[PDB]
């Protein structure tokens, strides 16, 4: 009986980078992988190992990109593609940013997207003094079908009212919203 003893694969491998501002290296070399799974279970360990978002000091990132795309725009998966941005009070802090980031997480895991989750590149968290940012990537920016998709479906498994609005924007500007839900 495989269900008894086989974990659980999900339909990718997923890496987990941690980033931490020091300004004595370039913004590439602040960029760590920290490890990678493919089934459920490993996706557990990991998150209940490491430390809440909100618990990061400031100036520190999360992400999680599929296996073989670097969470940067220069990566061939990234460069023409963008993010789907949630911007964050500093009383969010407290309130939404480790909900939210885990719904991303697991939004990304689940391949919650239907037939567009294939145009997801990963997701970022950043923790910062001004207000922290969670951000889904998307592989091609013009892909207007895909794109408006994943932020419909994004916004409501977030839980926002209509009285939010959330953009996307393309790396190649961020190096303006092209999609609004
Ligand atoms: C070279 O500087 C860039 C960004 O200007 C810098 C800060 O990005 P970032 O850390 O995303 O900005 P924040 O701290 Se949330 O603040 P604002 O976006 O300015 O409100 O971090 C570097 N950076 C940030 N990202 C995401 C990249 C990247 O993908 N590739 C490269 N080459 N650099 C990146």
């Amino acid at each position: 009986n495989p269900e008894h003893y086989i974990k659980h694969p999900l339909q990718n491998r997923w890496a987990l980078w941690f980033f931490k501002n020091d300004k004595s290296k370039t913004w590439q070399a602040n960029l760590r992988l920290i490890s990678k799974f493919d089934t459920v279970e490993d996706f557990w360990a990991l998150y209940n190992h490491i430390q809440l978002s909100s618990n990061l000091m400031p100036g520190c990132d999360y992400s999680l990109f599929k296996d073989g795309i670097e969470p940067m725009w220069e990566d061939e998966k990234n460069k023409r593609g963008g993010r789907w941005l949630i911007t964050l009070n500093k009383q969010q802090r407290r309130s939404d940013l480790d909900r939210f980031w885990l719904e991303t997480l697991l939004c990304l895991i689940g391949e919650s997207f239907d037939d567009y989750s294939d145009d997801v590149c990963g997701a970022v968290v950043n923790v910062r003094a001004k207000g922290d940012k969670i951000a889904i990537w998307t592989t091609e920016c013009e892909n207007r079908d895909a794109v408006t998709h994943i932020g419909r479906v994004y916004k409501e498994r977030l839980g926002l009212p209509p009285k939010i609005v959330i953009g996307y924007q393309s790396h190649a500007d961020t190096a303006k919203n092209r999609f609004v839900v």
